[PDB]
């Protein structure tokens, strides 16, 4: 027999990502900075490294879309679903999609892109939702400096080990 | 904290299903019985329970359709692809689609809905195809029921045996 195997973790430490397109709500540089900082959340406590590609295929393809956007997991307009990401694997595996019917910001006016991305990239690296209300990986959004909670540190190091 | 399960499986033992629509080929009662019997194939050898919903959102949505029917796996008219089902997961995960350009039966003619459904539900629960030509999860249709051991071992590797007796 065969079951559907789940790439619990990336079998490689050096991963690439690409920002495929951009939300209207923030400057290109603000978006790039938020995503860079969201990966650094994870790379800071593991041996994982992330390098940005500007074209072609990367392990982690990042994009903004609305409603049905090419994976049959449609978004739902403002509020509700904010973003989703696929667990590690080929093709859509690892990819992160953000609902461009939300208002994204570098601040508190709408949804903080950095924080949601940080959460999403946790899914891209193999983490599930946490039960701990204080965990970044908790399924509920809440809003200058960010410290990865111990619950998330333990979860990700259980997959990849410490840096 | 939680890491993604090693294998694609449902994290709860109580699952729901919904028959969204019906083939022209069989009565509602015939279709209902075939699907009920197909779920029992798997509930009998695990701790899984399946409850039917008449509407709303179920874990396993069952529908008949033809050609393009709302996913990346369009059917192809009579013959060829008969049906497919998505592995455990959010939204369409678990869902099972039957090509309504086929002839569905409760006999040995055409395609026996019960047998194709039991196979599809194996996919809905996290089984891929087997290389064992006697397995229910073997990828080619043949008409015959007792769940083969290759499939029992497969499904129990995921969910355990439930009550062994
Ligand atoms: C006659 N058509 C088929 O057998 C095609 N089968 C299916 O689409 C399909 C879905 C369910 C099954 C199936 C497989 C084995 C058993 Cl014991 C019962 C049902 O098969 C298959 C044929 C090989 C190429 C892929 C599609
Ligand atoms: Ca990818
Ligand atoms: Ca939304
Ligand atoms: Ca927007
Ligand atoms: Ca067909
Ligand atoms: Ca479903
Ligand atoms: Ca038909
Ligand atoms: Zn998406
Ligand atoms: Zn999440
Ligand atoms: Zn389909
Ligand atoms: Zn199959």
């Amino acid at each position: 027999y065969n079951v559907f195997p789940r790439t619990l973790k990336w079998s490689k430490m050096n991963l690439t990502y690409r920002i495929v397109n951009y939300t209207p709500d923030m400057t290109h540089s603000e978006v790039e900075k938020a995503f860079k900082k969201a990966f650094k959340v994870w790379s800071d406590v593991t041996p994982l490294n992330f390098t940005r590609l500007h074209d072609g295929i990367a392990d982690i393809m990042i994009s903004f879309g609305i409603k049905e956007h090419g994976d049959f997991y449609p978004f739902d307009g403002p509020s509700g679903l904010l973003a989703h990401a696929f667990p590690p694997g080929p093709n859509y595996g690892g990819d992160a999609h953000f609902d461009d019917d939300e208002t994204w910001t570098s601040s508190s006016k709408g949804y903080n892109l950095f924080l949601v991305a940080a959460h999403e990239f946790g899914h891209s690296l193999g983490l599930d939702h946490s039960k701990d209300p204080g965990a970044l990986m908790f399924p509920i959004y809440t809003y200058s400096h960010f410290m990865l909670p111990d619950d998330d540190v333990q979860g990700i190091q259980s997959l990849y080990g410490p840096g």
